[PDB]
């Protein structure tokens, strides 16, 4: 059995995680669980899978926990703090960490799996949208195993060649005769709807997820495709891919999830439901497989399967990406940045649904900072992006 | 760099893998060159890739050969007969033999390559579907790798994880994750069509294959759903899949090769242009990749890709033909003998569309001797099969 340590367990990609061991108790235990301040939630996974460890990040938390456990009959150490999700994420029993914690809290404790050489299952998948750089240097000096938790990437993954699979990101693309990088993404809810109607859509209507439902602020990045913006980011990265080697695709059906062009004209394809506990069992059970609890895909009620090419005046935010990748990191995570602090924004109707675009190429022309070169420089890119983002909105709706 | 021998050179298959060599000068050579009657590109094929060998199938044929090869130049030692042609594929100094010899001839030939231990380019479906036990087992024996050449096969050989590749048949699906092989097809011209309809449809109709152009033969086996028949016998002798491991999909654009479904709910798919040179590349740089001359798919100019599940009240030969596996190599191979014989019938006008299915049945209930020991028994099966089927179709026209 493989032992992890699930960083954000109580989030959607830990809930699911641990969904995924439930359906093979025999092939994975679980070490250490780290969490927020969902202290309910924690006491009950704590009380179904028997952690050694279980940290909150924070104080009021962690006794608010300890209280609960041991009321409860449990012995599960408890911790708190960014230093103790460290300490679990190198945990020197440990195999795997499934790398969940979002933002800039996620970065460090991720960081720290890397270094300690662990098999990361890379769910804070926008970590390499800030710290590229830093992350993929150091798995290589590390040897650790990155496999990528998102549905796109993990795609893509599953549809590359072996030699790239292991020593992922330290690889040659063109040497393992791969052409390109298909990420695909649906194209949102305004696909189809005309541009001049684009500045009246609102949040709810912006909301409406094509297929399947997920949160606001996500919901709001698949319709500027800022989403696919930020994967293609981090597919570069990940996947040691040039600007040629990446081609950017709708599908609507979101039934492909991502493809891999081959030298002899071939294209490897990885199709699935929408159920995260799939591409989240792949990277637990690789190089082999386990039962996900995912329902068999049912070819004969699908919708046909289109296809068709990103127009920029409809995606903006898609072309800004890609151009803040060539600008460097300190670009890349002042998008990131500023992307979150108008969507925030559009979501409290206090900008137009077309300004989110028009705010985020703002703050990158006004940043012109240093390339970051640790961590801390990765935080105050972020802060400052933010800070003009938020003022900006402010003497928008002002 | 891979020294090979090319049986059947002069076809279809053949010429695509030389253009394939022609594209990669540096890491293939031509060492010899097997074929039939056409002297005239055996000539060419010779003077291009300068082989040290050179077989036709019989000395009038050689003759002819030799002396217009010695005329211009050419130092190629020429030879004929089946001897010679299993010699070639055996040759010590041999790494690839691509077999694209069809029918019973190249039966022998192949399993010479087989019966060497070397790696096998199989573009020959006689060989699966009448001896895909004997094969196997010869295979295993050898260790011989059996890379499938045509489209459907390969696509699965592509989507299936790397220990099944290298070890063809010997492999478990099950331990290695593998849920199931998807098997599909483009349903042929007659998908919609009425059924009260079949009986009066003309060779001319029945050879309209949906997408791109093709022989006759396979054209009407495409109509009748024989061809997945056919390949749904191979697919479980290649790749050791039971009933349950094996689900047969229509897919009218034919974009999608095939694919596998494994276990967390992931289902790996081959697509591309309806190009053969792509899966000839494939196999003679596996486990790398080479160019293969073939345009990359564009997605964007594709027709909406669709599935649905084939009714065997309209596709009578696909259900015949997974029942014939239930029997046996004898079945088998009385089934693809008496399916040549009505398939040729129906062209020269003979008989109904229908009649194809409805004879092909009758020769199988018919048939006696069962389970061959070796090829020449199974030749000896074909042979009685084929009489049996120009029994009833005589019978029936009167
Ligand atoms: O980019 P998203 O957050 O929308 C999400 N993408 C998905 C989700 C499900 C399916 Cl079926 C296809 N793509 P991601 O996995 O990248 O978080
Ligand atoms: O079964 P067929 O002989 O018709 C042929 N099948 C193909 C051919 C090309 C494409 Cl694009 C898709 N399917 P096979 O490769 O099996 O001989
Ligand atoms: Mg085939």
């Amino acid at each position: 059995g493989k032992q992890l340590t699930i960083l954000g367990s109580t989030g959607s990609i830990g809930c699911s995680t641990l969904d995924v061991v439930r359906h093979n108790p025999e092939h994975f235990r679980v070490v250490a669980l780290v969490a927020g301040k969902n202290v309910t939630r924690m006491v009950e996974q704590c009380l179904e899978f028997s952690p050694r460890y279980a940290v909150m990040d924070d104080e009021a938390s962690a006794k608010l926990l300890k209280t609960m456990l041991q009321q409860q009959g449990s012995r599960t150490e408890v911790l708190s703090g960014q230093q103790a999700a460290c300490d679990m994420a190198a945990l020197e029993d440990v195999d795997q960490v499934m790398a969940a914690i979002v933002g800039a809290a996620g970065l460090l404790p991720t960081l720290a799996a890397i270094r300690a050489g662990k098999t990361i299952l890379l769910a804070n998948k926008e970590s390499l949208v800030t710290c590229g750089r830093l992350f993929m240097d150091a798995v290589k000096q590390s040897k650790a195993q990155l496999l990528p938790v998102d549905s796109e990437h993990n795609a893509i993954f599953q549809s590359l060649p072996q030699p790239i699979q292991h020593n992922l990101g330290y690889a040659d693309l063109e040497q393992n005769g791969v052409v390109s990088i298909l990420l695909t993404g649906s194209g949102g809810p305004f696909r189809e709807t005309p541009l001049r109607d684009l500045a009246t859509m609102t949040p709810d209507q912006a909301c409406r997820h094509p297929n399947w439902s997920m949160g606001r602020k996500i919901s709001v990045d698949s319709a500027t495709m800022m989403n696919k913006g930020l994967e293609y980011i981090e597919a570069r990265w990940l996947f040691n891919a040039s600007a040629s080697q990446m081609e950017v695709l709708i599908h609507p059906q979101s039934v492909i999830h991502s493809m891999v062009r081959y030298q002899d004209g071939s294209v490897l394809a990885q199709l699935g439901e929408p159920d995260m506990r799939t591409p989240i069992a792949h990277t637990m059970a690789w190089p082999n497989r386990v039962n996900s609890g995912v329902k068999p895909l049912d070819f004969c009620k699908l919708s046909a399967l289109t296809f068709a090419a990103p127009d920029y005046d409809r995606y903006p935010c898609l072309k800004l990406a890609m151009e803040a990748f060539e600008q460097g990191q300190a670009a890349t995570t002042a998008l990131n940045a500023a992307n979150e602090i108008t969507v925030a924004a559009f979501l409290a109707q206090q900008i137009r649904f077309t300004d989110i675009a028009a705010l985020n190429l703002s703050v990158l022309e006004k940043m012109d900072m240093r390339e970051p070169q640790c961590v801390d420089d990765v935080l105050s890119v972020d802060a400052n992006a933010r800070e003009v983002a938020r003022k900006e909105v402010m003497r928008l709706a002002s």
